[PDB]
Parts: structure tokens; C-alpha cells; sequence
């Protein structure tokens, strides 16, 4: 409904970091109201570097 | 081309490690000139176990 796709991929990538992930569905419990979870992330890029 | 084999696994089995792994395939940005990534793993054997 809000990205069009089957079973979607994210990979975020750099020199410090690099993973793919998975996205987990489930009938998770309600918090604010929504039933999923958002996971947030960060990673420092040193100079020079490029981040994907 | 390096395995034949479709989606492989691997294994290593001792008594201070288990652990199971699902290669990833992702278009990595390439460091000297391999888009692939190895990743390095060690473990004690203590005397008298067994690794697998």
C-alpha cells in the first residue's frame, strides 16, 4: 500500500558501516496509535568518504 | 560461478560458538576492485573439543 513492492531490501553502506535489512512484519502491539515500529539509525562519515 | 550451488549455508560448531550464515548479495561500492565483502571470524578451541 505505501511502497508497491512484494518483499522490499534497504542496504545502507560506507567504510564504519554496512548491513542489509529485512523488514520484520508482525502483529506487534499498539503505542501511539500504529502497530509498527520504526528503528532508527546513524553513522558518522569521515572526510572523504561517501555514504550509499 | 565460484560454488555452483544455488542459496548456500555454512556452519562452525564448537561449545564457546554456534552460529549460522545466509550470504547477503548487494551491490556493494567497490574498496580494491572487489565489489564483495569478507568477513573474518576466530574462536577458541579448548582443549580436548571439537570444531566443526
Amino acid at each position: 500500500s505505501l511502497y508497491q513492492n512484494a518483499n522490499s531490501y534497504v542496504f545502507v553502506g560506507s567504510s564504519r558501516y554496512s548491513r542489509k535489512f529485512e523488514p520484520e512484519i508482525a502483529t506487534r502491539p499498539k503505542v501511539r496509535g500504529q502497530a509498527g515500529r520504526m528503528n532508527y539509525y546513524w553513522t558518522l562519515v569521515e572526510p572523504g568518504d561517501k555514504i550509499t
